[PDB]
């Protein structure tokens, strides 16, 4: 399930990423 975990774990960067927009709006 690598390719399934390497794809599942970008979603945790992205996380705080997508967050610093929100945090705007």
């Amino acid at each position: 399930g690598v390719v399934d975990i390497l794809k599942g774990a970008a979603k945790d960067i992205a996380g705080h990423l997508a967050s610093k927009v929100m945090n705007k709006l």
